[PDB]
DNA sequence: GCCTTGCCGGGTAA
DNA sequence: GTTCCGGCGCG
DNA sequence: CGCGCCGGAACTTACCCGGCAAGGC
């Protein structure tokens, strides 16, 4: 499915880069919102709002995306409880997600967290939880890997991808056309 | 000698 | 990245 | 009166980049 590879891949960036909030304001209101940042207005405006927008399309959501201005990067928001809970039930059954989603998946958190060199192959997070799967999901796609703490100082791991396995990896995972190819 | 990777500090893009 | 602010609509 | 969609933007750090050097072959 289009939709599920696509719905993966912004998941990625979504809890790579961004976030799912569930807010509550004065008096009783309230706002569940869908987030992605970036340094770059065009890469927001130009690679991610489209696919973005396909999604709340086919979902028939109604609520708009918005991208704000902020004093150190862009955000691209969509304001919807129903969007909000598409992708929080998403992340619950993460585990069970398919080979298509796997791989779209592990494209939009690399894109997010990863090492842009591509010179070494590295993915930061604070969610060793997270890495693990990842790190599964990528022995099972024949590529090697390690995963430690690489920051003392904010408790952020790293998960290595072997330089043994960087055409399997770059080639398999990164330039996949199965789904919405990288930046 | 050349690569791979564990560990590290800088500071900004989250 | 996260969570405040002050708006608005709608049953 | 109770909630949910717009539009901003202040407020801290968790990412990414790139060096070093220990260890493998
Ligand atoms: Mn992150
Ligand atoms: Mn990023």
């Amino acid at each position: 499915e289009n939709v599920s590879g696509i719905s993966a891949y912004l998941l990625g960036l979504i809890i790579g880069d961004g976030g799912l909030y569930k807010l509550k304001y004065k008096g009783n209101r309230s706002e569940y919102r869908v987030v992605i940042t970036a340094k770059s207005e065009n890469l927001i405006k130009q690679h991610i709002a489209p696919l973005m927008q396909f999604l709340i399309d086919e979902l028939n959501v109604k609520s708009k995306i918005q991208i704000v201005k902020g004093d150190t990067r862009y955000e691209l928001r969509v304001s919807s409880k129903k969007l909000y809970y598409y992708f929080a039930n998403m992340l619950e059954r993460i585990r069970l997600f398919n080979m298509r989603e796997q791989i779209a998946f592990i494209k939009g958190l690399y894109v997010a967290e990863g090492d842009m060199t591509l010179k070494r192959l590295r993915i930061w997070n604070k969610n060793k939880a997270l890495l693990e799967i990842v790190s599964r999901w990528l022995n099972n796609l024949g590529v090697r890997n390690t995963i430690h703490l690489d920051d003392h100082r904010h408790g952020v791991y790293v998960l290595n991808i072997s330089l043994r396995d960087r055409i399997k990896f770059v080639h398999t995972i990164l330039s996949s056309h199965l789904n919405p190819l990288p930046p």
